[PDB]
């Protein structure tokens, strides 16, 4: 259980999303940017794609060089 | 792929048949299911995997409905 001592992970990754919700953004650069944004590295070690895609308005996918890429989805009106 | 051999085959299928409008998780192991005739061999982390499939993509809904589907 890792929301013991980051209980704040689901609405500082939404942060860090919003943040890249242009170009998207990769796992490492994730990491990166939650360790600049809290101060913290980043607590999950563990089925990260899976956390990112319980995510709500969240889609993931590959370039061709094999960079899992997540972004935000765009709004419908 | 390592001990099922052709669950890539197999997924890729499933995806080409039946992934049209959008595929969740459920849908592929009752796919698969009908298709090898046995469960299948994955539970957890099964997000992961289809990722590993080229051309595949997922998203969460607004809703939080799980989904895959080809990319074009």
């Amino acid at each position: 259980g890792s929301r013991e001592e980051y209980p704040d992970i689901d609405s500082e990754v939404r942060a860090i999303l919003l943040s890249h919700a242009q170009n998207g953004i990769t796992i490492s650069s994730i990491k990166s940017e939650y360790r600049k944004l809290t101060g913290n590295p980043f607590p999950l070690h563990d089925n990260v794609t899976d956390f990112m895609l319980t995510i709500p308005n969240v889609t993931a996918e590959c370039s061709e060089s094999g960079k899992r890429i997540f972004n935000l989805k765009a709004s419908l009106k």
